[PDB]
């Protein structure tokens, strides 16, 4: 529980902001049919023009104000177009003679708006919120979006609006003033109202996971992260248990322990549990990769493009699980038992570090020849999957920044999912669709399995020949699940937003939807 | 057209073996429910042991021979195990006193054998043949295979058995009879002659791919297509530089600029002898050699010595053309396309940064001359859609990124139509040439937005080169069903140091089963 | 104070030779207006020939010897030329009939000789000293040199003549007298002992730099500074980890985290005895060894075996402390600062991506553990400005890019004050340690803008790292004249396989 | 506009010969925007004539004597508004 220090200035806990300015925002949903009120703050219309590519702006919604309605006519709006991402700001006086702010965001020419498109819409909106000291934002939906897409709008709005300033001292912002009220005008409002607080919950679950990932490795270490996980479970009322080295030694988790050997921070295995109240019908184990930092070990990340400075994100799998625990813990689904697992450790270079060629013994008795100390993620997950299967669970779903090859496979937008079961994979894909976190199905090719045949150990950690590292890794993971439905989500490519220089908190909504939609 | 020479010793044609020793093999299929006759040749049993991993060998089938039956009892065969690929064969005299050879090949503990599993068995079997001077091989199937897997067995057996000696010189003779004992033999008989056809289509493509680039050039390869079309009776037309200039195929022509061999656009055609109901265009990448151009393949692992294989897509199309021309399917019109050229380093070569104009008017900013395949395919796809077809399917060793994606076993398929892709995937299953569906992610498309040209050839940032290339290709098909099969990883058999002839059976099953 | 050991054979102190064979050399300066006596030893004439490139040698000086004068006539000397660096030895009997050795060194055809020219002159002369068991060296200046260049001749003569054998278990006759014949001898005499002082300050810096990282560590080096301050008479204080924690020097401490050697902040002080009118703080980068950390110097050309030199800035300041401590200037107060530590790979090491907090409250996102010098200099600079000084000047082997900028001969100087830079440049001319002024380009500053911390350690795009580093440093000086001398390129003499001791004379001329 | 402090509020010094825009360019209204170098906002409104006018600002930082890299950032910020606007006339006021 106590975080070890080298100097007295070393942080002993990960700073966590629970009460975000977003949670202070009062969200009200009105039916657009009853007319719009252009009173205080900024009012933004989400407008499209089907068919006409980059067509003119036409405000369909009825506005309950003669001066604002006259301003927003068609003859005045024709000079602006609905190009996706386009925004405009308006200044005018209403019937009361008050300075009001009005504008719009282009939502393109396509009806059924996409998901990447919506993010561009949201980002465009956030630009209008930034550098402007508003108190209320009013969004008018002159487009049709299903309940899932609507919730996604708020989730993304909250997340992109929110700025992480935990580590600013002298460069904090002077002009950061979040709105206090959010008005939403949409048709058939009563069906969308339920999605607001669902969106707010998903927001923080994602934002919580984002905060953990964003925190540097000196702040976020195996101990402080486990402490933060405990603190989260306590606030939610989840059963929690943190296993230390002695307990892990008795469980004979040789793969997991070997990775953490070179670290000054003791291994910490996180095990949170949510037990729905009543007739538990589904038992689920969520496993997340929890490497607080990945130096690569003696196979040091010294090669160009290894991006060692980024490897604080290597606990994103773990962060996704904890963010989910919040959403699950808050929303309180019924008829489900969920285990949130993460074998947390740090991959470092030391006299105590494990060496290339070292043969270790996993907790299931299988001996593993280490071919590369930088392939540690599959080593920790191996023991984690054994732990998970021992729980007697129905579904085992691991999520991990496992292979860099994912950048060459699916890239930065789509995550890859592997598995040994077609129904479990289909549920992940279905959860991917409704959670609005894109994932693509990749194959586990058994012909490659022969390249893992060790001369001395039971199985090789890595392949010498096959360069399909994403599939080979899955072949390795597949060996540590004997008779349980298992899916593997590789989020190495999608976890970090290279453009925004911040985490996505990817997986939180996907996993939560996976649990809820079951 | 005559192949140009630097010296008189430079070859002017690709040597091709049309009449292979495989074609001389008489195949006989018997039903296993009746006992085996072990008179002549070599007799091999395909045996497994479900449950018992690496279990002992048990010959279930009754053998009509007293001396061989003693050999095949349980007490002697138990000393052998069924580990996948393991084999043993002994030489002995039968009841009449003739020298026969008997043995087995291990087929593992899993029932439903895969194709890689089946391939390993065949390899094990072929090793015994490369060490055999006799006349007959008899294979006894004590394992379960559907009609497709059995046909795949023969296809693979024929393909692996055959040895390419065109470039050798300067210990065996091929068998003349093949005996097969399998259950429900009468249903599998139809697959025998189909397999032999699929065999040569693959092996033909292999010969083209295996042929060095000094032998196989844009001229000699185009000549070979003519030679193939003439033997089959396919409408053929080879477009030269002047016609390609008039068609304004600027991307395609720019790639071949640095080559001493003129560009040759291959257009073969199979028209059914009736009412064409589906019209299909098959486009194949035809780079006879890929040096990479001024973006030279000098980085480690660039494998420039391998880049004769860069015409494998074309080889697949030609191989398919063989099968289609031979099998003669009905109600279909098929166009076999390949923009053939050579990517070389010269004063005449095209440069990085060059902006070129494709035949559809779109300008392309070249970011890397080693990405020449998509440039040639760009014009090839434009040519295809003008043909007015229902399906356009390109196949090409396009991206090395496939090696990190699916590897050397599975090829990747992209497309703009889900039904066409499903037809390809269904075709992958029956041909047993494995393909996995990969996504065209439209979010990446913005990275192809050039500052000066209409579209970028490559992305500066996004390293998912396999998806970006597909995004590029998609720009040259406007309103036609199009699929893209990336076979860069699967085309060459690195362990065996030879081509796979990948795509031939995949594409042929696609046209036939459609 | 006590140096930690892994094995008992690990050294606990930097061997230092204070009394070099150079110091036992009795130096005599005579005015040439009166003739040279070719009595004993080797006598070498420094000769020029204006206009002709490699023209003949003509010895102008009067020699108080009939036979040597006849030998040194024009008809005999014409077969030799004055090509810059050329040397010749002569054998002859003098008037009393004693075997004396005489010769010359070519000084080219150009009047105002440069420094590379003079070094070649000095080096060529040293060659005659190394293969000869001589007892006396007499140098006659038949060329024109200002008082400053003359001192440099002696400086370079002393430094190159001297051989460092501290780490030899083998070995293998320094001269005891040095005679100098020059016109206006009475003005050059004052430069004689000044050169000897500048010499050792330089040679002192060389010894510290040349000393391997197992000998010269944060503790042993800090001990040497204490030892140095004591042999002088400077107020000294070495801050250890506990007080540095209370001063909250988080950037500096993070770099030393992975080391077996505790951080040691060197703070020597020279306070004049009168009305201190200028207060100066000299900060030196003090990395006793630079492994690069988790961003290990594993790439080809990283020259990791050289990274013992990464304390050259500190060695320069200490060398300055010696010269200043010896010459004792008036009306000046000088603080000699150096945040000494070791950048190593360990479980305790700081990681890439780590956010640390400097002593001025600014949070820093570490992008590369091999950019540790600016991290240590940041806290050192905050400490420096707290002293309330007029000038803050740091000197450091900070960026390897300097080899691509100015190379190995010229050092780069950056700053936020133009008058301070001109004084540094002015010192470069008189110290004869070449320095070129480089710009701090504010357009690059945006590349140091961190997403989470106050400021980034490194830039993502811009490869002008020497400038980027300077932009980082500028953030830790709020309202004080500050100059930064990047000596990564000039610190090591790659051809001679030894340190240059660069910066010592430059800084001393700046103070004095 | 600049604010000699750092990322401080926007204050329009210039007198505007328009009652409606002057109301917009008031201190109470421009205070919500800051002068960070390159930051910009433009609004659309009707003037006294009831014509659609577009008004805005570009932040020129807190330093007086603008550099050359500084001016480019200002210009780019200005150019972005031109590329996203079907305007006919651009008016730049140098405060
Ligand atoms: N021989 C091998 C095979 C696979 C790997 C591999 O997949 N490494 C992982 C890793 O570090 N696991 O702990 C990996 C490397 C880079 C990235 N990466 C993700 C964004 C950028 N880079 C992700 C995962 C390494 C070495
Ligand atoms: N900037 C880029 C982007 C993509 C590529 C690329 O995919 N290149 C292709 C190619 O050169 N096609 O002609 C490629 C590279 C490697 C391989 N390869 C296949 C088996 C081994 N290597 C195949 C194709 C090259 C440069
Ligand atoms: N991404 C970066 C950017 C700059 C540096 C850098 O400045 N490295 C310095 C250094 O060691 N700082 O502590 C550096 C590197 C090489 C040399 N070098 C000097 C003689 C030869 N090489 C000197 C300094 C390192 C990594
Ligand atoms: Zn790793
Ligand atoms: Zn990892
Ligand atoms: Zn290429
Ligand atoms: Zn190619
Ligand atoms: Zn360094
Ligand atoms: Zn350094």
């Amino acid at each position: 529980s106590e975080v070890p220090q080298v100097v007295s200035l070393d942080p002993t806990s990960i700073p966590i902001e629970y009460n975000t300015p977003i949670h202070d925002i009062k969200v009200q949903v009105y039916d657009i049919k009853g007319g719009c009120n252009v009173e205080e703050g900024l009012t933004i219309f989400l407008v499209n023009n089907p068919g006409k590519e980059n067509g003119p702006v036409k405000i369909s919604s009825k506005v309950n104000d003669k001066q604002v309605s006259e301003f927003l006519k068609d003859e005045n709006m024709e000079k602006f177009n609905v190009k996706l991402g386009t925004s405009k700001h308006f200044y005018m006086f209403n019937d009361n003679k008050n300075s009001v702010a009005v504008g719009y965001v282009g939502c393109g020419s396509v009806a059924d708006l996409s998901e990447a498109d919506m993010k561009r819409v949201v980002l465009s909106l956030v630009t209008m919120l930034h550098d402007n000291k508003l108190s209320k934002l009013t969004v008018v939906f002159e487009i049709n979006v299903d309940k899932n897409l609507f919730r996604f709008f708020l989730e993304t709005l909250f997340y992109e609006y929110m700025t992480d300033e935990r580590f600013k001292s002298t460069d904090k912002n002077v002009n950061m003033e979040y709105i206090k009220h959010l008005g939403v005008y949409i048709n058939n409002a009563d069906t969308y109202k339920e999605e607001v607080e669902k969106a707010r919950v998903y927001y923080f679950g994602t934002y919580y996971a984002s905060q953990l990932i964003a925190a540097p490795s000196n702040y976020c270490n195996p101990v402080s992260l486990s402490n933060a996980a405990v603190e989260l479970a306590q606030k939610l009322n989840l059963e929690y248990k943190i296993l230390g080295v002695k307990e892990l030694e008795e469980l004979k988790m040789g793969a997991y322990l070997s990775v953490g050997k070179g670290s000054m921070y003791p291994n910490k295995f996180i095990h949170l549990t949510y037990k729905s109240k009543g007739d538990v019908k589904k038992k689920i184990a969520l496993v997340g990769k929890g490497i607080t930092f990945d130096s690569g070990g003696y196979n040091l990340k010294a090669a160009p493009g290894s991006m060692i400075d980024l490897m604080k994100f290597d606990m994103s799998g773990c962060a996704a699980v904890l963010g989910c625990a919040y959403c699950v813990g808050t929303l309180k689904p019924e008829n489900v038992e969920i285990h949130f697992l993460s074998a947390v450790c740090e991959n470092m270079v030391s006299k105590n570090s494990y060496r290339p060629g070292d043969i270790i013994t996993a907790s299931n008795g299988k001996t593993i020849e280490v071919g590369n100390t930088d392939a540690e993620g599959r080593l920790t997950l191996a023991d984690a999957l054994v732990y998970a299967e021992k729980l007697g669970v129905d579904y085992i779903v691991d999520i991990a920044t496992l292979t860099g090859a994912m950048l060459y496979s699916l890239g930065t937008s789509y995550a890859g999912v592997f598995g040994n079961n077609e129904e479990l994979i289909n549920k992940i894909l279905q959860s991917s669709k409704t959670s609005n976190e894109p994932v693509w199905w990749l194959p586990i090719i058994n012909e490659y399995r022969a390249t893992l045949n060790s001369k001395y150990a039971d199985i090789n950690q890595i392949s010498s020949s096959v360069k399909a590292s994403s599939i080979v890794a899955s072949l390795f993971l597949k060996e540590f699940v004997q008779n349980t439905a298992w899916a593997h989500i590789d989020i190495a490519g999608v976890s970090w937003n290279f453009k925004a220089r911040k985490p996505k908190g990817f997986g939180v909504r996907l996993l939560t939807e996976f649990v809820l939609n079951d």
